[PDB]
């Protein structure tokens, strides 16, 4: 009885210590990931600020999103009356999507077609899109993944809005 | 009964040490989230700055009241020094803290009295325990940015390392425009 009590103290302490090892490990994982997202975002921001052409801006954003952030599907479409479409062509295709806020989850078939092309549409389960606007509408930036759980919430798609904020301020310089 | 007593004693120590370790890790994660957000906002505010005054004012107000740093120094270098904020000549800067301007590192966030007195105007700068200093250079040396804390271990923090350096890089790029 006296030993059974202290034995139970040992079981309870072990359970607690195992539980805290799980939390510690889970916290160290998210810490490491935020360090990455932070570093990749920094390099993106500085590379965008140091861009000398519109082509270098586009290349920077696509290279980073695809190969630093490991986004399966990336679409950056700039609007121009001069890839890029007319603003009027953009509203004809996907008008009803743009209206500062990030839209995510299951987009409509015809919107996935315009952003990601006919082929890729079908392998995209979730997607997040944002308008590139700062003192004018400069285009649209979209990211997509086959996992429909990825890019369903604001949490998973938060970086997209941060990039769009900076990218939208950089596009007018060209 | 003494094997089981010995077991409980070591399990308790281990348990206590883990709790504290996990607690600190949670505090650090929370502070880093707060700092990520303030940095994001500062970067955009800087890109949106419409003047030199707006640039320097935004940095100092943000670092002091958003980041909540107790000691803040922003000095711009200029021969013809005319400004609301602090402005000294590059020559004068280098006489006081030139080793750090040239890209040098301090030993354990410890500045020397004359360096503290050059960087920090706060009447209680004598209470600074550690500091981080970074020069503002991008296609030229534009000035110096410095933060200080009463805590001697603060120079090792994510603020002192990551965030300050990134703020400096954006600030160094934006200053040339004015």
């Amino acid at each position: 009885d006296a030993v059974s009590l202290v034995e139970r103290q040992v079981r309870l302490l072990r359970e607690r210590n195992i539980e805290m090892r799980h939390r510690l490990s889970q916290l160290m994982d998210v810490a490491r990931e935020n360090d990455r997202l932070f570093d990749k975002t920094r390099r993106l921001v500085l590379d965008l600020l140091d861009a000398t052409s519109l082509e270098d801006v586009v290349s920077t954003v696509e290279d980073s999103l695809r190969h630093e952030f490991q986004v399966p599907y990336v679409s950056l479409i700039l609007f121009s009356d001069s890839r890029s479409v007319s603003s009027a062509e953009a509203h004809q295709a996907i008008g009803g999507l743009l209206s500062g806020k990030t839209v995510c989850g299951v987009l409509r078939p015809h919107e996935l077609a315009f952003l990601f092309g006919e082929s890729d549409r079908d392998e995209i389960g979730s997607a997040a899109v944002v308008s590139l606007s700062f003192q004018g509408l400069h285009g649209v930036l979209a990211i997509g993944s086959p996992d429909p759980q990825h890019y369903k919430s604001s949490l998973g798609t938060l970086f997209l809005g941060y990039v769009a904020e900076v990218l939208a301020r950089v596009l007018p310089r060209f």
